[PDB]
């Protein structure tokens, strides 16, 4: 996601983890804020493209070797590769926050972990497809710019009415009461289904395949013809953003599940 879409999930798992975990979270982060997950929410996309950072690029994604729109699927070991993957760092750095969240360490851990977590559930960060559909350049809205960067950005800013940090927090209060009251209610106690804290890869590859599913039925099921010619602020952004909303939704539920467990530190 972009940045909104990221800081949209950090507040949703705001609103669902247990006071402890929040001291827990805030303490290792140093940031003792109302946005404390929020805040650090979008680091990890500007760390990678530094000196230091560069090592981490690799971990924002999974490049499925599948077949869209017709046949979708992610494999761990095929897809992750040798400089690691999306789920390689979400096992890394959960693990690190489970053995050593008061070393030096835990503070990356938890910035890379809360930022991840919603990168899984960007579906084009689930392919391998054109550098993750970089490469696919589209319209919208009259401008020139590639598929990618539509799911990442132009669609959810769009719905979300902005950019900001308080337009992010009021995007994802309207998301929390979809889960808690709303549309999402019935849904959402399947949505941790699963969730395993001694296996973060089987974990967090549940939830890069259910992300993954929504490249063919969503993301790519109109062509490839249709995707290149049209302009997708249309019928494409209006049939895209029930799928963004539930999976950046579905994000920050499973990313508050996670951090609830890790607080917990288990034996
Ligand atoms: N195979 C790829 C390559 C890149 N990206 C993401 C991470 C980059 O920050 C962004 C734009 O290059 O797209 C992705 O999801 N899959
Ligand atoms: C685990 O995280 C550390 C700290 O960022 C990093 O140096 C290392 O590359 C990671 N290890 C694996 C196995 O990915
Ligand atoms: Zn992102
Ligand atoms: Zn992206
Ligand atoms: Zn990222």
């Amino acid at each position: 996601w972009g940045n909104l879409g990221h800081e949209t999930v950090a507040y949703i798992a705001q609103s669902f983890v247990a006071s402890s975990t929040e001291s827990f979270c805030q303490n290792i982060l140093g940031d003792d804020s109302t946005s404390y997950l929020a805040n650090v929410a979008t680091w990890a996309d500007t760390y990678k493209y530094t000196d230091a950072g560069e090592f981490s690029k690799p971990y924002h994604f999974i490049d499925a070797q599948d077949n869209p729109p017709q046949s979708c699927g992610v494999d761990y070991d095929r897809d992750c590769g040798s400089a690691g993957c999306s789920i390689s760092a979400i096992q890394n750095y959960t693990n690190i926050l489970l053995e050593s969240p008061n070393g030096s360490e835990a503070l990356n851990a938890l910035k890379f972990v809360v930022h991840i977590i919603g990168d899984i559930h960007q579906p084009l960060h689930d392919e391998n497809l054109e550098a993750g559909g970089n490469g696919i350049d589209v319209t919208y809205d009259g401008e020139t710019t590639n598929l990618h960067h539509i799911w990442d950005t132009n669609m959810p800013e769009e719905a979300a009415g902005g950019y900001s940090l308080s337009v992010a927090k009021t995007y994802a209060d309207l998301l929390t009461e979809r889960i808690k009251t709303g549309t999402y209610s019935s849904k959402k106690d399947s949505w941790t289904d699963g969730i395993d804290i001694k296996d973060p890869v089987s974990t967090s590859m549940i939830w890069a395949a259910d992300a993954n599913t929504y490249v063919c039925s969503t993301v790519l099921d109109d062509g490839l013809a249709y995707i290149n010619s049209t302009d997708l602020s249309g019928e494409y952004y209006d049939k895209s953003q029930p799928v963004f909303e539930e999976l950046i939704a579905k994000a920050g539920y499973r990313l508050a599940a996670w951090l609830d467990l890790i607080a917990s530190q288990p034996s």
